[PDB]
């Protein structure tokens, strides 16, 4: 049950005028990422609707950081055997790996501003 072109649009539509980063994009993109469920392609997707090339750069290395910490630290569904996290969470039997991906991706676009 993925997103379709409606929710996109207004997801985007509805945040237009705010800020990356502002308490309401924050809410309304967080309430979006835990009610879709969405793996780390169609977070790819979104925010490249949502940001320009230059906030989703920035967004891509703050990510790079978070992840880099907390896969560095080790995690409990993370096996480093089979590929990067970025992957596993693609792989639909890999929740823990995906909430994570989703929980970094949301807390490294709010760290922007």
């Amino acid at each position: 049950r993925p997103w379709q072109m409606k929710d996109l649009q207004a997801i985007k539509q509805e945040v237009s005028q705010a800020a990356p980063g502002s308490p309401q994009f924050m809410q309304t993109i967080r309430l979006a990422v835990q009610q879709f469920d969405p793996t780390a392609k169609d977070l790819q997707d979104l925010l490249q609707y949502l940001c320009s090339s230059l906030v989703a750069s920035l967004h891509h290395q703050q990510l790079d950081s978070l992840i880099s910490e907390a896969e560095t630290r080790g995690i409990t569904g993370y096996n480093p055997l089979a590929g990067p996290l970025r992957v596993q969470a693609n792989n639909p039997q890999q929740q823990g790996l995906r909430r994570e991906y989703q929980q970094l991706w949301l807390a490294a676009f709010a760290a922007l501003p």
